[PDB]
Parts: structure tokens; sequence; C-alpha cells
């Protein structure tokens, strides 16, 4: 072929260069019988090609009818001593078959090199590698990398020793699979006693021995072991920073840079975390160079500490140190920078940022957008991913927050991906677009969306419906959550057990463990007092899992304590369940001793953040009190949801709406309905002006406490306007104080 003048003169520079390219030109038809212009190339890129490439032609044909491929004939051809290797295939091939060796073994063994030896040592040695419980693929790792007759030899050598201290074949094999692996073996063999009684496990040695370097590491372990546990380190922790390639480097950076960090502030804890990752002796090395520079640009200590601490810790610190300037510039703040930072792979973040930032904001994306997204692990792939996929994000018509909120999590990238792929399909089985968005808008979204793909079908059959589907899916871990109803739907129905009730377990965060564990509890809780309804009210929140534990650990105590089966219910039926029903068993002779009854207790607790108003009450109590509210007051400010919020509000703002004419009977009247903070503080801001106005105290008393904060506003807006067309305030306050007064306000406008 037309060889260009580059082509040649790389090939006229090996050993017998010359001869090599006289060769492919005189036996060019020959040689393109058997193999492409490239496999010639890269046979004729070694020295002495030329013996190479007459091997090709001698033994190419008949190798190619008994099953080599072309890549397999440059494997093997292609390197020192390739001839030979070559010639060796073609005269043992049959026989290497006959022992269960594969074609693909065959060349892989060949390919070494000097790899006709490592054939015939293979069949002198098979039957004994065989009787001994190896395989075929055993002894082709055995050989691999090189390792030859000798490492073969090896193996036999140490193996029945190693099997009697208990090692066993695959502990050997994954040893011996690297690059001086068969050195590897003997120095297991030899350090193994003293490793031991040092305090190390076979698991520990296998882990440190089955790295490159890792008989370096064995020795190292001993030899830097004594001053590192002088020095405070346990021996897991050594095991740890000597278990990942690299690791005898690292114990030495230990030991080294160990002293001059901790003078500079970093803790043993600390410098034990950055050697125990890959690159560990890189990114200690990195800490002590590169701090100094870190802290003159402003970088805490511990910070520092952080980025380093991760895998690739070393590039983040050196990149840090290096984009920073130019991050800040496109006003960056340290904290962001630190965010994309500080995470496995930070260093490849901040590039991707640097990178495709502009591009980014061109295309709608804010700093806050950007940081969201290139802030987690895996965050380059993830930036990478928006703006390789936008054409297509666009064609479907995903925005730009759609866009951020599935690519913003941990797996972004892939979810982007799951979404364009799975998503048309989704659609077309009825789906809406904000629920796929919803599905692959958490961590494992991919996953989810996949799930939904499945098993969507067979669900709906079984009387499920496609929102109950979105729902159980829509949340983090949604995927399982799925799978989980597909697998026990069977028995849950049949335990009595409603579909509905199913949906409302799995359809919460944790929804896959809430299943198992009410098919694991149900026994227990019907025995205990306990109704089915009353678990699928329990595990049907968020931590519902944790609830019904909680249930079973604390209801003896508490039926003690005068709390009846019911009262458990109510009080662990709700979001925060678990720490509700612990906040009562904590505080409920306190509150009895300030005039609370278990009537009390169960009402005030019995809401979402029950555990809080408890607290609340606990808290302020005393100076309600003092100031003329009674424990029923209390009570009722309290026994809502968000009643530690409104409890605060009648704390901070009732004085003064007491200055202002209001009595403690209308602020308690205000306050002792849901959403009462927001009624008093609708009032307190707005209240003058509706006074000012026109209004009573008692009609805005009558707005506040049936209306709420809603109606007073919608009062606010369209008062004036209700007033000019004639209407009056009995008339405004009856429209307007009720649950919905804000839409017959609405509507009374309307004409207007």
């Amino acid at each position: 072929l037309n060889l260009s003048p580059l082509e040649r003169s790389k090939i006229e520079k090996q050993y017998g260069g010359a001869t090599t390219l006289a060769f492919i030109s005189n036996k060019q038809n020959e040689l393109a019988q058997i193999l492409s212009r490239a496999d010639i190339l890269k046979i004729a890129s070694y020295d002495c090609a030329a013996h190479a490439l007459q091997a090709v032609l001698d033994c190419g044909p008949m190798l190619g009818k008994r099953g080599f491929s072309q890549s397999d004939i440059v494997k093997i051809a292609g390197n020192i001593g390739g001839a030979q290797a070559l010639q060796a295939v073609l005269d043992l091939e049959s026989m290497l078959g006959k022992r269960g060796f594969s074609r693909d073994d065959i060349a892989k063994m060949a390919g070494n090199i000097g790899g006709a030896q490592t054939l015939q040592a293979v069949l002198d040695l098979e039957s004994a590698f065989r009787e001994r419980g190896f395989s075929q693929a055993d002894i082709v790792k055995i050989a691999g990398n090189n390792g030859g007759a000798q490492a073969l030899y090896s193996v036999l050598d140490v193996e029945p020793t190693l099997g009697k201290r208990g090692f066993s074949r695959a502990d050997i094999v994954k040893i011996a699979g690297n690059t001086g692996g068969a050195q590897a073996l003997h120095t297991v063999l030899d350090l193994e006693p003293a490793l031991g009684k040092r305090g190390f496990s076979r698991i520990d040695i296998v882990k440190i021995a089955a790295n490159n370097g890792g008989a370096q590491a064995l020795h190292a372990v001993l030899d830097l072991g004594p001053t590192l546990r002088e020095c405070g380190f346990s021996q897991a922790t050594i095991a740890k920073i000597a278990g990942n390639i690299g690791g005898a480097q690292a114990l030495q950076m230990v030991l080294d840079l160990g002293p001059a960090l901790g003078k500079r502030g970093f803790s043993q804890a600390t410098i034990a975390k950055i050697a125990g990752n890959i690159g560990g002796a890189q990114a200690l090395q990195t800490v002590l160079d590169l701090e100094p520079a870190l802290c003159e640009r402003g970088f805490s200590q511990a910070t520092i500490a952080k980025m380093a601490g991760n895998n690739g810790g070393a590039q983040a610190l050196q990149t840090v140190l290096d984009l920073e300037p130019a991050l800040r510039k496109r006003d960056f703040r340290q904290a962001d920078i630190i965010k994309i930072a500080g995470n496995d792979g930070g260093a490849q973040a901040l590039q991707a940022v640097i990178e495709h930032g502009p591009t980014l904001r061109q295309h709608g994306f804010n700093l806050a957008d950007i940081v969201k997204m290139a802030g987690n692990i895996g965050g380059a792939q993830a930036l990478q991913a928006v703006l390789d996929l936008k054409p297509v994000l666009d064609e479907h018509g995903f925005s730009q927050p759609d866009i951020v909120k599935m690519a913003g999590n941990i797996g972004g990238a892939q979810a982007l991906q799951a979404v364009l792929s799975l998503g048309p399909a989704l659609r077309e089985r009825g789906f809406s677009q904000p629920d796929i968005v919803k599905i692959a808008g958490n961590t494992g979204g991919a996953q989810a969306l996949q799930a939904v793909l499945d098993l969507e079908l067979t669900l709906v059959e079984h009387g499920f419906s496609q929102p109950d589907i979105v729902r159980i899916t829509g949340n983090r871990g949604g995927a399982q959550a799925l799978q989980a109803v597909l697998a026990l739907e069977l028995t849950l129905r049949e335990r009595g057990f409603s579909q509905p009730d199913i949906v409302k377990i799995a359809g919460n965060s944790g929804g896959a463990q809430a299943l198992q564990a009410v098919l694991d509890l149900e026994l227990t809780f019907r025995e205990r007092g306990f109704s089915q309804a009353d678990i699928v009210k329990i595990a049907g929140n968020d931590g519902g899992t944790q609830a019904l534990h909680a249930v079973l650990d604390l209801e003896r105590m508490l039926g003690e304590r005068g709390f009846s089966r019911a009262d458990i219910v109510n009080v662990a039926g709700n979001n925060g369940g678990a720490q509700a029903l612990k906040a009562v068993l904590e505080h409920e002779a306190t509150l009895n001793e300030r005039g609370f009854s278990r009537a009390d207790i169960v009402k005030i607790a019995g809401n979402g953040g029950g555990a809080q108003a408890l607290k609340a009450v606990l808290e302020h109590e005393a100076t309600l009190d003092e100031r003329g509210f009674s424990r029923a007051d209390i009570v009722r400010i309290a026994g809502n949801g968000g009643g530690a919020q409104a409890l605060k509000a009648v704390l901070e703002h009732g004085p003064t709406l007491n200055e202002r004419g209001f009595n403690l009977t209308d602020i308690v009247e205000m306050a002792a309905n849901s959403g009462g903070a927001q009624a008093l503080k609708a009032v307190l801001e707005h209240g003058p002006t509706l006074r000012q106005r026109g209004l009573s105290l008692i009609d805005i008393v009558e707005i506040a406490s049936n209306g709420g904060a809603q109606a007073l506003k919608a009062v606010l807006k369209y008062g004036p306007v209700l007033m000019q067309a004639g209407r009056s305030n009995e008339e405004i306050v009856h429209v307007a104080a009720r649950r919905g007064g804000a839409g017959r306000i609405r509507k009374m406008v309307a004409p207007l």
C-alpha cells in the first residue's frame, strides 16, 4: 500500500527495518491475502519483523483454517519473538485444544514475550495444574503479563503450602494474575507468618498482594507498620492504606509527611483518610506542597483536608489552585468552587465548569444551576450530558428547570439519557411529561423510569392506576418500591390489605422497606391490640418503617403510663411519628406535672411535627400561663398542625395584638386553627389597615378565625371595591369569614 514517509521512516528505525519494508513490498500480494494494511504495519512495527511476516505467510493460512482470526494472528506475530510464537501455535494448537484451551486462550498466551516457551510450558504442566484443581482460565491468567514458564512453576511451588495456610486457589490466581504476580506469591509465602502475628488477616494479605506492586506493599506493612503503630495508626488503617494500588508508597508518605502535616494542624484521622484512597501518596504530597498557596488564596484547613480526602484528591487540589482565579473572575464565590471540588472527581467537575460554563450561561442556566449540577459526584458528566443532549432535550420539550432538576442529582447524566430513551415510550403509555420529570427527577431516576416501562402493563392489569405508579416511583428509591409492589402484591392482598393501602405504604420514600416491614410485623401488631388499619396508618408516612418499630419498642411503657392503643396510633401515625412517640415518653411526666392530661398530650403530639409541638409547649407554657392563657387554651393552640409555630406566634405577637384591643379569648380563637400562625401575622401586619377602612376588631376576629389569613388578604385586596359598590361590613364579613372565604370574596367582586 501507499506508505507515507512517516509510516516508512517509523519502520526504518527498527532493527532490520529496511528489510521489513522491502519484504512488505516484495510480498505485498501474498500478505494481502491474510492481513489488512493495518495488520501488516502493526507487525512491521517491531524489530526483525521480516521474520515475523515470513512466518505469517508460512503459518497464517493454516491458522485461518484452524479457527484463528486476523486479530489473533497479529497479537501473536506482532511482538518480540513473534516469528517463533506464531510457529509454536501452529505446532501446538491441536494438543492445546485437546486440553480444553480455546483459540482465544492460545492466542492470549502466545501473545506474551517469548510466547513460544509459554505454550510449551503450559503443555508440560497442564496435567499438574489440572490434578491440583486449577482450570484452563486460571492457567491463562497465571501465564499472562509475560509470566511465562516461571510464573507457572512459581504457582506449583507455593500452592500446596499456601493451601495449608488457608489460601484459596482463587486467592492464588488473583495474586498471580498481575505483573510480577509470581514474585508476589513467594513474598506472600515468606511474609504471611509475620503478617499474621502482627495482626493482619488472610483477606488483608491477599488484598494487599493482589495489586501491582503488591510484594513491595507487603514488605512496607512489616517494615513501616511498627513505626506507624507508634504514631497511633491501627492495623485496620494500615491494611486499608496498603490495600490500594501504590499502597507501599502511600504508607511511606504517611511516615514521611505525617509529622509535618500534623504540625500544620491536620489530625491523624484526616491523614489516614487522605492516604486510604487510590493515589493517597500523591494526595498527601500535594497537600503538603499546595496547602500554603491554597491558604494564601483563602481556603480553610478543613476545606483543603476535605478536597484531599476524596478519590482524585491530588488532582482536585492542583486543579483548584489553577482554576480558582478564572472561576472567581466569573463571579463564582469560594464556597461554590469548594462545593464543586469537594466530591470524587472534583477536578474534572471544575474543568467541566470552566469548559462548558460559558455555553451553559448562554442556554439560560445561571451560576446556581451550574453549581447544583456540577456539585455532585459525576458532576463533570452531568454538565457534559446537558450540552450533548440539549438539542434533543429541546425537541422533546423539556424546560430548563426540568433539566436542572434531573441532572442536579447524583447520576444526573444517566437520568438525562434515560429520559430521552424511555420518555417517548412512557408518553405513549399515557404518562404525562411532568410525571416523567418527577420520576427521573430523583437519584436512581434512570432505574425508576425503566421500572415503570417494565412493570406498568402488569400493575395496571392488577388494578393499580398510572397515577399510583407515578406516586410510588416518583420518590427516591422509586424503582425498588415499584419492584417491591410487584413482588409482594399477592401476599399483602391475601393478608387483607387493599390496593390503596399498598399504594399508600409504597408511595413514600423508604416504601420498599415499609411494605416488607408490614409483612414482617403484622402478626406482632395484631397480638398487641392494633388493627390492620392502624398498621397502614403508621407505615403510610415518610419513615413508616421507623414508625412501626418505634411503636413495637415503646407501646408497653406508653400503655402502662395511661395511653390507649388509639392514642399510640394517632401519635405515631403522622410524619415524624417515631420522634413524636419518643417525645411523648420523654415528656409525659413533666407535662402531667404542669397540668396537661393524657388526652392533652395526645392532642398536641398527634399531628405532624408533634414532637416540636410538645417541645414548644414545655418551653412556653410558663410564660403563657403568666400572661393569662389557660391550659386548655394552650392545648387548642398547640393541638393542630403547625402548633409549635402557632404557639410561638401568640408568644411573639400576642402582647402587641392585646395592646391594640384584641382580648386573649380572640387571640386564642385566631390561633387555635391550622394556619393560626399565618392568621396572627396577617392580623398583625394588615389589621390596622382594615381597621382604618372601617372594619371593627370583632369583624377582624371573625374573618381571621373562620377564613384565616387567606380571607383577610382577600378582604384587604378587594374590600375597598366592594364597599364602593354598596356592600356593608356585615356582608363582607359573612362572605369572607368561612373556609374558602377568599374564593367567596373573588366571586362577589368579579363583576367590578
